[PDB]
């Protein structure tokens, strides 16, 4: 970073801000889950990971939950962190497109339960325990539901890969799109009944307003994550994939209206919640009304671990105010 | 090919072979909707289409249906066969995995049904007519389940494309993963319930027999194609994409033994579908059956179908054994 100080906007949300009671001991627990996987191999990202507190996230987004819920969903979020890091956007593998896509095919064969992972498979080891445990306390339905949302998420990171390989950064319309695939929120959206111990029925689930909520609170964690991120995400492959580079590029703007853009965006976006919400609380069932305060909690919970977490905050300058 | 005569190996199964009574009709009206959508650019494609009487394949696999969702299934196919023949094997573009990757995009944005496709954007103005004609006929549920299957779809060509640019033939286990979803068989199954006019519940839809029956299903009418399509594949990019050439490359088989051993397969997989199918005997509600007898109608449909297309038989050498009924 060169130039004068950035002023991150406020990310302003109505929405509860809840904490699980579990959080450090969960925290702890899935951490050394994880630090045993092998699906980190330096020492040094395994120690990011411990920092980064990914078990405040999970409990943050995640707060009525029982303990056991809290761990699996705490297990999934440490999974997808590492897979996105050591994977995703890895050197090997994230600047090719065909790489990607061939190397899929046995990680969706582990997902479907048809193949037993190789010893050396970090990924796939983890993965086939994660789907028994979900499989456990979730009907086949609740378990089909959260495998489709896991491979349209892996089918993205193809995507990504593309857009490395042939260096360009996506346009917004684009990016917009895919950007509510590639961060596998819908893949923690699809564990909230699941976690909370209950069952959307597929005409609840699948209901314009519900999905509509759900597209929103999709597009604000991502643009939230695209906001906050974005000072890390420059010393890997240039922010590519961040809302702030894909505007900055696109609408020829500088660093600092590129953030302001996004913060407009975020503004738009939990209005447009907000106006929905108000059309689904007329019909609203209690299942659905547990699962769209499971969307705010994830959304403001989201916003308070991303201020605070060491996997954004070192990145950014001395300078930096925030809001 | 092989400077000896190929014969064909039968592809039995104890499935009814019925048809559509409105065939005829339906594929005139869904040939006419084609040739309208521009989709196809070539006279020769569009005569090809024609003549691949691909309402027939429709009215097979659909036999029980009423004409507007036979007409309807029967563009959806229209769209399919354009869409492979156009898009994912008739371009450069389907050699880049990143290329097609790159492409999807605004197609997946028209199927969300949150973007009003480009004037000239053949495949989208279509795309976008059949989801509201589908939306006018099946529940949410139904709409997002056929939305799924359409996405796991297009995501699929992009494997086929990263093969083709390493210029690698797919090993046997990624090929027949992979090759469930490359051949949009479960975007047909999606709406068997809904051209039928009934809903099936999700834990009836989700139950671990009804997703196996469809499982091997899926798996019967891709290996099957694969068998009979091959001669035309040689045509295009090796037949690269086929489990004839998948098992003769990584089996060291010759084509002989590989035609075979794709009927062996087909045997094991009807084998495994009857047995199946004996446990979902014994709690299988109405609708659970009318799904089942549509998959094993769609099964027995596609080999009657594709035995006798032009889009298949015209590549097969003169000299060639064909099966017996
Ligand atoms: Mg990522
Ligand atoms: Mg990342
Ligand atoms: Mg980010
Ligand atoms: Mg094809
Ligand atoms: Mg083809
Ligand atoms: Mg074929
Ligand atoms: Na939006
Ligand atoms: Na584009």
């Amino acid at each position: 970073f060169t130039g004068r100080p950035l002023h991150i906007p406020p990310l302003p949300c109505p929405f509860p801000s809840e904490i699980n009671e579990h959080a450090d001991a969960v925290d702890e627990e899935s951490h050394t889950w994880l630090a045993a996987s092998h699906m980190l191999k330096g020492a040094d990202t395994v120690e990011h990971f411990r920092r980064s507190k990914i078990g405040t996230l999970a409990a943050r987004t995640n707060p009525t939950v029982p303990r056991d819920s809290l761990r699996l969903i705490n297990d999934w979020y440490n999974w997808l962190f590492a897979f996105d890091d050591a994977f995703c956007e890895g050197e090997l593998m994230g600047h090719r497109a065909s790489a990607l896509a061939r190397a899929l095919p046995p990680l969706l064969e582990i997902l479907d339960g048809r193949r037993e992972p190789d010893g050396s498979d970090a990924f796939g080891l983890a993965l086939k325990e994660l789907l028994h445990r979900i499989s456990d306390v979730a009907s086949p339905a609740q378990v089909d539901r959260w495998r489709t949302t896991v491979k349209e998420y892996l089918f993205a990171q193809i995507w990504e890969a593309a857009n490395r390989e042939v260096d360009l950064i996506p346009t917004p319309d684009d990016y917009v799109l895919m950007r509510r695939i590639t961060g596998a929120t819908y893949t923690c959206f699809a564990l909230i009944d699941v976690g909370g111990g209950y069952r959307l029925e597929a005409e609840e689930w699948h209901h314009p307003d519900v999905r509509t909520l759900s597209d929103l609170a999709c597009d604000l964690i991502g643009w939230d994550n695209d906001l906050l991120s974005y000072a890390k995400e420059r010393g890997n492959d240039k922010a590519r994939h961040n809302l702030v580079t894909v505007l900055a590029t696109h609408k020829s703007l500088t660093l600092q209206d590129a953030l302001l853009e996004v913060a407009q965006m975020h503004n738009d976006a939990v209005a447009a919640f907000l106006d929905r919400r108000a059309a689904l609380d007329r019909w609203a069932t209690l299942p659905v009304r547990k699962y769209v305060r499971g969307l705010e909690h994830w959304v403001r919970g989201h916003i308070a671990f991303s201020l605070g977490s060491a996997r954004y905050v070192g990145a950014w300058p001395d300078d930096t105010r925030w809001p």
